[PDB]
């Protein structure tokens, strides 16, 4: 019962973007390709490597017509205190939802229970709602960027042109 | 819910290796590092590109010591002629083990329940049992194996250097 | 309790029929007698002796009006590979069903739990859908074709002819 | 579930046996070959030719060391009576067992809840206690004597050889 | 609890009756006085004395206005057989049915459920389907038919005047 | 699930015997052929009959070897004044039992759950404890104690001497 | 839960009331106050002390509009041959319940389990059916009809003009 | 399901006995003669008659070997209270127990539950805790002691001399 | 499980208010800002401050629109016994409701049930129904009627000026 | 059930403490008077008025050996950012617990379930671990830390000489 190739359930986060509050809901995300980004919390003295590559793909990620979504337990309110005090957040102009509730957490089966924080794991989103691509890593571990688009060009290739590639050679 | 960091759960299935058959338990990945790569199943015209990819790099991983488990819900016996057959599947050295129950395919949650196949997931296992990374994707959508191989790398680094940067 | 005179369930499963992959429904059999014969699995040691007998009848089977359907766990795409690739399993004209979800396979209450395959289990459905023969054997034991032959001529007898002493 | 392949449950039925009554249990069939041989119902218009057949062949079955068991809903008084009153049932040497609780026919699940009888079943028991052929049919369906027989010197040619192909 | 003074509850059961066979149910004895005559089982060597005395009266029943029924477990097969076979059984003119399923036993709870056989009880049931009188013997102690006759008459003479001395 | 060919069920109720009272249990009916005889109650106005022919027989029951008990939903009280009042019952010597809780009634499955009475169910055990023979019958229907003798002198032929009687002349 | 202060359940029971069987119901202690007499059993050794302070009280009780109902295991034919035999009970005026099947004795929660007998209780029921004074005792305990006679007059004085005070 | 005769169910609650408070379990119940007296509630206006009249009796009760137990949902504190601003409860010496928690009144299945008072209930349990006789009235209709000591001195008779004849 | 933001329960308790007894209900608490004033008993020992504190403050209470309702596990009757007998309880104009059932206290959550009594909680509620500030403290822990008047005014003002910033 | 007079849950949580972090369990509440200050979250633009009154009474608590916990929902590793930023919080002395997982928040019963959030509710625990006096308020409405430490006080008072009266 894996969450491959499954349809997002709705949720309702509060979000900062651009030096502002917004709301985001399942019917933000109709009709675009979306990408929510998991990661433990804010504060954390870990390097910000992870969201600092997905920061400068993001001007490529709009061009291709991907939303992006950085997804924590933490609130809307922490995510723009890090945005003005941190080196390498202020790069980010994509929404950074805050999830206290973890229900949004919990929809994509991502939380740490006896920590009370998020996995790390990036999930790809269709216009239609489908679920096309899971990465999940620990603690440490680097997830690549430009892997992630790859994916993204490589799920848009096959949804606008489904049956694709070799048969094999005897 | 959520795989990762999680010790994985026990199993026996057989498998084909190198023209012969062999029994695989979860014993055998104790004090190993260890890569399960599921695939929907054998002699299908989508053809193998992702597997064969991880067929190169084999000598890498194994001298870095790193064990390769293709796993699907199709029989050893299958697994056996599509070695034989295709010639991208010629190049495997590695393990090739078979769900007909699909009793390992559902440990790890990655079992298409209406379809009856396994998905397209690569999980990697360390010496103790615990998963430090997962990606799955969907069809058509391919998995990169030189990004694998960081992966690898990364997950051993943090594991003898713990606590660090 | 008995499986024996009773409606089959419905099912949806891919097939292999010389060349092409069609679905097969509960549906197709209506209006139709039918056979379906289980097997464990493909591309094993023992002798297809007991499939090419049948392959050898088909001819007289669909004189008489009667649909032949070879059921696995194993997928479609074994199937076709298995029929191309060696031996008498290419004389099947008939469809081999594959049935990786063992819905099918359940349904006739015929699977190996711990195996995840089927057991060796030869049906005679009739036109209203309701089983009429069944023979259930274990591995090594084979199955006479002549002598499915006799009792599908005798299902359709008795299914002519009510009051017979 | 599947009936093929498990052990056989205890019972405690009355018999007759060529003109004395006997008990039968399942500690009789313990090292030996045994053939339960189900049938609706005595006095009946059908001819009894499936019984003859086994009568026949009897004598060869008694050589490879095989007991034969044959069973109804029917009491064993009625039994004696059937055998002494007329035919070519009258050629039976081995037991007929009487089941007026059913007990025996449910442990086979194969009885017609509606009707209260048994249904045509034929099963292949051995040493062990476990079965190995199943073949249960219709109203008006033959049963081959000569198909069975084939059928049980193959189950003890695979027993004798665990490795064949 | 205490079969008496209820309604008897509804049967499809088949019988025989001087060289054919009928089927009977709960509505043919509507608006009749019945009496249900219960015996183990066909062809058992203990003789029928008590059975055969019910022969006897028949027509001082059949006079009076009274259906008789003889219940067994075995079926009306070898009802018919049992009553070509004896003498005394060749008597009978009245319907004999069996219970293969012993559902019209359980109406009564008259079933030896260890045994699968009926006990020796007859049962007197009037127009609108009460029940009047009850008699229920162990195996060997007989069922007197004179004390039987007198049964029905006392039970009619109550029917006919209700409420006095 | 007939009660034939049964164990009797233990009991602990009063009745009454000839001027004085007594507790008659399931112990008492040990090694001993027993006559339940189970009737409406007492000071109806439908003729006592049944127990004036049963009464009679008593004389030749205990030659046999065999007791006899009067059941009713009755108590043991108004037996003992049922006896000293009427005519018939004068002729008893047996013991009446008196089963006020219906628990002894209720044991042989013979209870007019709606009236609160008992059915007229005569029963035959045996010195085991074995029901060998049962007669049940409605109000107004008679019960002949010459018939419930031949029953009782074949149940003891039986007991002393089992596979009696005929075969079948073909 | 307790009993007091409850509509009693309706009932089907025979009776035996001066030379003559009669059925009472529910709908007979309707628009009129009643009083329910259990006790354990008839032609019991024990002396009917408390039947006949009922008995000779039976006339106050008619005259305030009160019926009385002897209730018992033991059938209405059994009651009628107790009433023949004693003197005590041959003055007895007022209805005598048969209860065989118990239900009676069960709607007020009053059964012997054991014994399979009523236990010896007294009853104060109002025209609307409500229960207003209970009084329960052990074999061998008396019970007062005099005493029984003042609750009834307290509960009609309260019945017709309640408060009032002190 | 009636509690005619059995043994009362053991409690813990506090009570308050003649210018102070104490508390009292069914321990004090071992031997002796215990009456538990049941009542809606304290400072009603209702007449406080019957427990005025116990407390005549009370000093006639103590020498037959006889406890009192005044029971109410209110608290021991109101208690003091309310036997201080009294009139007629003033003579009460014997207990006055508190049951808040409404755990001793519901032991003797007492309790209006739509009011979460106590019903007007009087109890009599001997010294092996058996319950002999039970009284319960409704609002107004009152119980006197006489009739009560009368119950008392029956139930020691018969306790004394089982087996009686007539 | 926590119910600081939520529509109290339905009740329907009767009470003592200033002389004479009246019944209230949730209905009563449609408008207004009912403020429930929850303690364990009447003529305890311990102090009766607090009630006497807002005793004095009641008058600028009901000037805001607001009331005061005095609960405990006790009756009314006690409560007009108690207000008689007082000395600064006397003071208390509000309303003082007697909650024998126990409902209207485990309504909010409020029992202490092995002592069958009220803790000493208060709660604040709006005109809506909803809960806004909540008070509960251990025997002897005072809870002053200042520190409540405060919380009612930032109570009010929040509710009539929603949103601020800062 | 009302949670006022419990033992405490244990618990272990990450807290903050002027620039170093340190692990806070039920051990550290051990044979000290305690206070969990629960709130909603961090960087709100509601001033925090409440925080800064217990900062400037932390002197007095301290005295009186009295230990103060900030809990919210928000991580450790926020408080500490927020404790740099702004003037109000970087007075604070005491301990910032962070309870991501909710478990310290749920043992109180104390948890926003819609919105993931802690509600403001302040607790007084004592060296036992029995909690004496709770505090909860709606959004918006401010709680007095003068007011708290006169609960303190008195809780110190009657847990050192109970009884006394007036």
């Amino acid at each position: 019962m894996s969450l491959i190739n499954t349809k997002i359930k709705p949720f309702k986060n509060q979000a900062f973007k651009n030096g502002e509050f917004i709301e985001i809901t399942e019917k933000d995300t109709e009709g675009r390709w979306s990408v929510f980004f998991f990661y433990p919390a804010d504060f954390t003295f870990v390097c910000p490597t992870e969201l600092g590559d997905v920061a400068d793909h993001y001007e490529e990620l709009q061009k291709l017509g991907v939303d992006v979504y950085a997804v924590s337990t933490d609130t809307h309110f922490t995510h723009k205190a890090w945005h003005s005090s941190s080196e390498t957040i202020a790069k980010i102009k994509y929404a950074m939802i805050g999830d206290p509730t973890g229900a949004l957490t919990r929809n994509f089966d991502n939380m740490r229970e006896d920590e009370g924080l998020a996995d790390r794991a990036t999930f790809v989103v269709d216009p239609q709602g489908i679920i096309q691509a899971i990465e999940v890593t620990a603690e440490g571990i680097g997830r690549d960027a430009s892997d992630l688009l790859r994916k993204i060009k490589a799920a848009q290739y096959v949804a606008s042109h489904p049956g694709e590639v070799c048969p094999a050679k005897w």
